[PDB]
């Protein structure tokens, strides 16, 4: 069951509902899922009151889905009868949901002084005005200048309806004027304020980041897959030839494993891949040219290994870790029968023996081997603030936090209040960012993003104004932040775009997309040579091993990569403008990017025959980019 309890004011959101979910309570453990946290452990933890589990979550208006975690199963609400299929491509997600009608009940148009409602960002004031849908034909920003405002988009709920203003100002005066279907007109509000904005490292923005998975990307040629961090320095001239001046590494601590999610250590680099000396070697050289660090930060959980929960194993209780981690019973592992099978040889095949018989702590998923840290201990998120600082004082630029979507929002907040204040930070959340960003990440992987361009670009199943819609609504919830999201058509944990689409040709307009649009681009190693994913004992990986033989390279591929990456870094309307939709049908768009008096618009023709628009004839498959004194096509 769930029940908005109450509304709240919201510097953020204009205002939030804060809302009551519960059950009844049967188990040892459980966490609430939704689209606000991509249906992830960890997050939002439930407490039993009495016969029943609850939570209290404040939560913007609109609909959401929701589902139970109850011992680590997904369950229904059982009181409640509205379920639904609920899908997302972009994390593989394709299952039956509870719904969650969310909103005021005296609502029919929404605006107040608040950061998505009436903020600045690049010299630009964004005014936004929300409508129950359907219900509102058009409406008119009455400022100094009375203005007409767009509906750029709709929700299950609401109608999107924005206008951009001239933001060298500071207090403004408005109100809004609103038409309705049947021809009703009135006065909404009468407002005073001075817009809204966020604060941001401003280096981010000029950004091109390429994702690194040091074993997969060199093997150093000192003698001393197998890649390192020397690798990486040694092929610095290879990344600075094609432009990007950011690097997304993937987890370099001392961990059990190659794969580096399973740290024993957050101190060190892995020996495997060089050790510490490597790594300060590899960052001042990338400080020579520019290029920006990010590392990735794992701190959902921990190794099975790590010396802090290998002391809760052999002290149990007297173990000052115990409360670091979930314990859910305390004979921590079964009683010699999981040492036993931990001791018994059977060399990992005994990881599902031990898997089987089940363990008594919280965990990633079913991952026995990566137990959850107790994020409400203040040591814990101590401990947390001080990996990532004393990294961020050695030189690095930045974090990603690994499964940050199964972690309480509030402690992404208190990293980021004690951050300074040049260090990006973004997180990895799979669904509605909402929850995450403006006082806690910059940005986050931009999953929702990557959804709408898999379900156009990569699956053909919706149209271009779909499409557009999916880009506007995303544009509404994020505002300004937007423009910090870390944008990607893949990454290391999907498959390489080049495969789902597998024509070279889609592969291109799906980048001349990706460069050109608001946010952060960013590419996974290889991409820029048309490296594919690669078989492993019959399952695809798209960690495959870098290429560096340049006989096997696409070279179209990388050219065109070249170019787009210097015509991003160069060019002030794709980097700051706003985005105009000119035309977006069928499989067809074109849109404009503007800032102060400069424009570059973009076509993209993601059909198999030529299109004639913008009074030319853009051939099948191919964008083309106008701005000042130049039209380039793009094409394979």
């Amino acid at each position: 069951m769930y029940k908005l309890v109450s509304f709240r004011d919201s510097e953020i959101f204009g205002r939030v509902a804060e809302v009551e979910f519960s059950l009844i309570r049967e188990g040892s453990y459980a966490y609430l899922l939704g689209d606000f946290n991509a249906f992830n452990e960890g997050s939002f933890r439930m407490e039993q009151e009495g016969k029943n589990w609850k939570i209290k979550i404040a939560l913007p208006e609109g609909v959401w889905h929701y589902a139970f975690s109850i011992d680590g199963k997904f369950v229904l609400d059982p009181d409640n009868p509205e379920r639904r299929v609920y899908t997302r491509k972009g994390y593989k997600f394709h299952r039956e949901v509870n719904v969650a009608r969310i909103v005021k009940s005296d609502d029919l148009v929404f605006h107040t002084p608040s950061l998505l409602y009436l903020y600045e960002i690049f010299g630009r004031v964004h005014v936004l005005l929300r409508t129950q849908k359907g219900v509102i034909k058009g409406a008119t920003f009455l400022g100094e200048k009375h203005v007409p405002m767009r509906k750029k988009a709709s929700d299950e709920l609401f109608d999107y309806f924005e206008v951009i203003v001239e933001g060298g100002d500071k207090r403004l005066n408005y109100s809004f004027e609103v038409l309705t279907m049947e021809g009703a007109k009135f006065e909404y509000g009468q407002f005073k304020a001075r817009p809204f904005s966020i604060e941001f490292p401003t280096w981010v923005i000029d950004r091109v980041f390429y994702q690194i998975m040091p074993d997969k990307f060199a093997r150093s040629r000192k003698i001393q897959w197998g890649g390192d961090l020397i690798g990486i320095k040694e092929k610095i001239d290879h990344l600075v030839n094609l432009g990007i001046n950011a690097i997304y590494l993937t987890p370099i601590f001392s961990s059990l494993t190659y794969h580096g999610y399973d740290i024993v250590d957050y101190f060190h680099v892995a020996r495997r891949l060089g050790g510490d000396r490597a790594f300060v070697d590899l960052l001042s050289e990338l400080k020579r040219f520019d290029i920006k660090v990010i590392l990735d930060g794992v701190f959902h959980h921990t190794s099975f290994f790590h010396p802090y929960f290998q002391d809760v194993v052999r002290k149990g209780e007297n173990s000052s870790f115990k409360n670091f981690y979930r314990i859910i019973k305390f004979p921590v592992v079964s009683k010699e029968f999981l040492q036993i099978l931990h001791s018994k040889s059977s060399w990992e095949e005994k990881y599902k023996k031990i898997k089987s018989l089940g363990w008594n702590y919280e965990s990633f998923f079913s991952v026995w081997i990566m137990p959850r840290l107790n994020h409400d201990n203040p040591k814990v998120r101590e401990f947390i603030k001080n990996v990532i600082l004393f990294w961020t004082n050695k030189g690095v630029d930045g974090f990603r936090m690994d499964v940050a979507h199964g972690v309480p929002p509030e402690v992404w907040k208190e990293v980021r209040e004690a951050l300074p204040k040049e260090k990006y930070l973004i997180g990895e959340v799979m669904d509605d960012a909402r929850l995450w960003l403006f006082d806690k990440f910059h940005g986050v992987m931009n999953y929702r993003l990557y959804d709408a361009i898999l379900r156009f670009f990569g699956y053909e199943e919706i149209t271009a104004e779909e499409f557009l819609n999916e880009l506007e609504l995303l544009s509404s919830y994020y505002g300004p932040a937007e423009y910090l999201m870390y944008n990607f058509l893949d990454n290391h944990d999907v498959e390489r775009f080049l495969d789902i689409v597998g024509d070279k040709r889609k592969y291109v307009c799906a980048l001349v997309f990706l460069m050109t649009y608001k946010g952060i681009p960013s590419l996974f190693y290889g991409d820029e040579i048309g490296l594919r994913g690669i078989n492993l004992q019959g399952m695809e990986s798209s960690r495959a091993p870098m290429l560096w033989n340049e006989e096997e390279w696409d070279q179209r591929i990388l050219e065109i990569t070249k170019t787009l990456v210097k015509i991003r870094k160069n060019n002030k309307a794709l980097l700051f403008g706003n985005f105009v939709p000119v035309k977006f049908k069928r499989k067809f768009m074109v849109y404009k990017r503007e800032h102060m008096g400069e424009r570059t618009i973009v076509a993209i023709n993601y059909s198999n025959s030529r299109v004639k628009e913008l009074g030319i004839t853009i051939p099948e498959y191919s964008g083309v980019i106008i701005n000042e004194d130049k039209v380039k096509l793009i094409k394979y």
